[PDB]
């Protein structure tokens, strides 16, 4: 008949059940992931120019890379059912498909896939380099992105510069940009490549190149646009990591306050690999998220300069980012009257980057997700008090003006938010508010009306009074409660970071292996700020999305943190203000929407 | 029983007889060729350091190299039983394994093969290159050079200079010069590389490489050391074919009077894919096997420049050859007292580089020869009157000495003969002497006696009257001769040529397809020469070395002439002089040596 799963009863050692017998109970509805089985870095995305569409693309199976389409950037169609659009066993690639990019209007006005083709394995930043491991190799689509077709020719970039050492030489990523144009002469809508790396003994890099042909087959090599020393970081390591040992998965792109711009600041994300000392082989220990803004200057071969940085992501597991150019003319763009964006998604690795040992996979069967669609543009944060929190320099931040009367500051930094058509349909479901209320003694106040089912977000806004600045302070929400789990998420003072504590989020944790329980932590600061002549710390605008067990909590328009709760109880639906009772705090009306949305329509599970 | 073949009986259509019945019918008995099977390119060859063997290579069956050893320069012991040492189908070389040569003592101490991976086909001059179709990887043996083990990385050279849209870029060829390390400030005993191939609509070139590590795995560009305009040629197009329109197996090597020396003068064997105009798409119809000399100087980047050339062998089926230096501590050159020298294996397609259309193939059951080993050297003339004949420019020789008071001039050219202990085993045979005599009118005279088998060597010196000098005449020999069949070998004073006429060498080509009959001819110059104060013209030095249907023609120790001379009746093994009635003609006694030797001892076949 059935393998019968009562979520009001006890988990066994979830490793005992059948194979696929957990398919259903952590599975996200309004997440990027495929039909079945893992999913890696995301890559290859593109608006197709002659429908519209925009396609996203991620590794799957560790075997090539599968596709879907969205013409409204919230739902999604599947290529291929879900198989995938290139996969390895070709003369270049005969051990692995590895991240590319897509020029879309490419060879033959074909999209174009430049992708990193794998023929000897292991690769890793901390063992020595075997050479040729890494190729660049072109495929294109003639049949609307369903199959890649690999060029029956060899690699177009066969390796890295002469004698290079290499740590890595992948994922190339193809972007256009007429600040780069002007100050390389370039021909104008020149594509330039940046590949991921570092060098043995010296530290991490990008490889950038540019197009020497119309027709791809050949990229002048510009230099190591921007490199690092091995393990240093950004100011003090704060707020932005460190440059570590290796980059991955760098995109380049360039922004306005709306949204995409060619002519806008430059900016990058990458994943950075980090280690303790002394280094494990083969073992990335770190794997930081992050984004950094830069000038970018000539001096004979161009440089970009770092003078900002932050993560993209906060998750420990959030990694991989991949994004892309939207144009104003595509389907969703046209739909939601959206101007130029760049859409980010974010890896959200599900088993620890394969270091989850025991996790019920073949029960699962799934591994992994995208996170969110997310919107990136330059943010202003203005009427911010001069005084040394805004002034902090090697952090997330830079002061563009000044206001001596008002004695005050604007700052610029990364905004990151909810695609705007995603966040509505989140939002499409059922809502209700519960009441504002301050807090100051110690405990957690249950809400009149929680959500009946793990789907929602949750909005408030957090006021703190003078006092609470460098005090012992915690305050936020607990959320998946019931007698045996809970999960609370607080902003925290002492170290002005926002909390995910998940020791009690999964009664399944003490029965089963693999299932991790660490704390999530990512830095917020909330600067001093004026309005009508008052100063106060600023407000703490909090989104949380709960997808099952996807968690994305959002802060200010500039904080994502992301992370896995995997509670059990069919009633671990509960939710609370809390507060430590260290000073006070004041909720604003919490708003709760349920249901989020079906982003796979077509598919049954 | 047996199917039965009688030579003293008429041909069939050989293409009618069962597979292999035909194995000793053409087959030599002293030449380097596999137990069975086709022969390619030679390649491969090296002294081991630690035993002193010479260890020679081809290519076989159009599925690797393979190889054989020998420790008197005569005589051969196969690797493998003939097994390719190296086969295609590994992660670099998919589709095939094409030339590659071997530096002795390499990495670990071990031979180690640099060679041309193959990974896309086809591949030909006339064609649009595909890109990365040849990279140049590394292997090396450890077990005494019966496997070349491929090392497990990628192409050392992953494909050619920063696009450049090459014809061919192929069969490296490892080598030392010190001129080269002054010129170039190289270290000393560096290794460099020529790769043999050209540029689309530029001409034929050879480009250089020197290690830059010392582990070989990075190869320093040079330049193209030496380039010409597509299908120029040396002089007129009289002495040296074409440089025509690519370069292929490409030897660098320097000599003195006595062998190999690597302070002495520079020389370059190439073959030279040549064409009528129109181009046929994917034919290369002339195969030129040249021999070029010059000097070598710097300029920012160095410059091969020619001062003279010539062929080789003008066989229209020799090609490819492959020379290696073997040192004078070698097991062969010990044995023989031999100083260091430059032998050159060149390759003799049995079937007209593929083009010979149903030749009996499956019934030989084998497919090409190597020519016997030559030592290269430079040769000196002596006591050349200083004429037009000796003055003419773009030709195979030049002055570098005059003897004003005698009216004389020293030629430079370059020596071309059987390697002396390769000569000394074919003379091991016995020996009879016919009388000299002098001829004046027209035909053929039998010698009183003549070799009973097809295996022999035939020497005789041929003096001429100063009347000979633009004439009509043609004088030399007929062999291989019965009622049925005949073929004459002789010397043409109207065109300066040795012609072998093979148009009644075969009665198998009267009932066969694909068993050529062309002539085959060969430029010599015979100086006018002064000698006890008497001028006359030159001796013709002749050589002719039979095993069955393998001719070699030598003369004067820098002519060489090779062709195929398929006889069927076993009865066709008489010898005459010839003369065609113009003029006069002295040949000395002339000496026979029957018999040859077995060069596989330890083969039954
Ligand atoms: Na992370
Ligand atoms: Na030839």
């Amino acid at each position: 008949m059935s393998v019968v799963i009562d979520y009001n009863v006890a988990p066994p050692n979830l490793s005992t059940l059948p194979n696929g017998s957990l398919f259903e109970t952590w599975r996200p509805r309004a997440h990027v992931l495929p039909p079945n089985g893992q999913i890696g870095d995301p890559c290859l995305h593109y608006t197709d120019p002659a429908t519209g569409l925009f396609h996203v693309g991620f590794l799957h199976d560790g075997s090539g890379i599968s596709s879907a389409t969205t013409d409204d950037l919230a739902t999604y169609q599947d290529l291929n059912q879900g198989n995938q659009v290139i996969v390895p066993g070709g003369i270049n690639d005969p051990v692995a498909v590895f991240d590319g990019s897509v020029i879309p209007n490419g060879i033959n006005g074909l999209p174009t896939l430049l992708y990193t083709s794998v023929s000897y394995l292991p690769i890793h930043w901390s063992i020595p380099y075997t050479r040729g491991s890494e190729t660049q190799s072109l495929a294109v689509s003639s049949d609307g992105g369903s199959n890649f077709t690999k060029l029956d020719q060899g690699p177009v970039i066969p390796g890295p510069p002469f004698a290079y050492n290499v740590t890595a030489f992948r994922d190339p990523y193809v972007f256009q940009n007429p600040t780069l144009d002007s100050l390389l002469h370039s021909k104008n809508n020149t594509w330039y490549t940046v590949i991921s790396g570092g060098l043995h003994e010296k530290g991490p890099a990008q490889f950038l190149y540019r197009q020497y042909d119309s027709d791809f087959q050949y990229w002048e090599y510009l230099g190591q646009w921007w490199h690092e020393p091995t393990n240093s970081t950004w100011g003090n390591g704060t707020w932005a990591g460190r440059w570590a040992f290796n980059f991955e998965t760098g995109n380049v792109f360039s922004l306005d306050e709306y949204g995409y711009n060619p002519h806008g600041q430059i900016f990058t994300t990458i994943g950075t690999e980090g280690s303790d000392l002394p280094v494990v082989p083969q073992l990335t220990s770190i794997h930081d998220m992050l984004w950094v803004s830069g000038t970018v200057s000539r001096n004979g071969s161009v440089s970009f300069n770092p003078n900002m940085a932050g993560f993209l992501d906060w998750g420990f597991s959030s990694y991989a980012a991949a994004g892309k150019v939207l144009p104003s003319t595509s389907l969703p763009s046209t739909k939601s009257g959206a101007p130029d964006r760049f859409i980010s998604y974010v890896w959200l690795s599900g088993d620890l980057f394969e270091q989850a040992e025991g996790f019920p996979t073949n029960q699962q069967n799934w591994t992994g997700t995208l996170l969110l669609p997310r919107e990136l543009r330059v943010l202003y944060i203005p009427n911010v008090v001069d005084n040394a929190l805004a002034r902090e320099s090697g952090a997330s931040w830079q002061v563009v003006s000044s206001d001596g009367s008002a004695g005050t500051v604007e700052l610029q930094t990364l905004g990151i938010s909810i695609a705007r058509e995603t966040k509505a349909a989140l939002l499409s479901g059922t809502s209700f508010t519960e009441s504002g209320r301050t807090l100051n003694s110690s405990g957690v106040v249950p809400f009149k009306r929680s959500p009946s089912e793990k789907f929602f977000v949750l909005s408030a806004q957090l006021s703190f009074p003078a006092s609470a600045r460098g005090s012992g302070l915690k305050s936020g929400f607990q959320i998946l409660s019931s007698e045996h789990e809970s999960t609370t998420v607080y902003y925290q003072f002492s170290n002005e970071s926002i909390i995910v504590d998940r020791s009690n989020t999964s009664a399944a944790a003490r029965t089963t292996d693999g299932i991790d329980s660490s704390a999530e932590a990512g830095k917020l600061r909330l600067f001093d700020v004026l309005n009508g002549g008052e100063q106060a710390i600023e407000t703490l605008d909090l989104t949380l999305v709960v997808d099952n067990s996807v968690l994305e909590v959002y802060a200010n328009g500039r904080f994502a943190l992301s992370t896995w709760v995997r509670s059990w109880y069919a009633n671990s639906t509960n939710i609370s203000f809390f507060h430590n009772g260290v000073g006070g705090v004041a909720f604003s009306k919490v708003t709760v929407s349920e249901g989020l949305y079906d982003a796979w329509p077509d598919r049954q599970y």
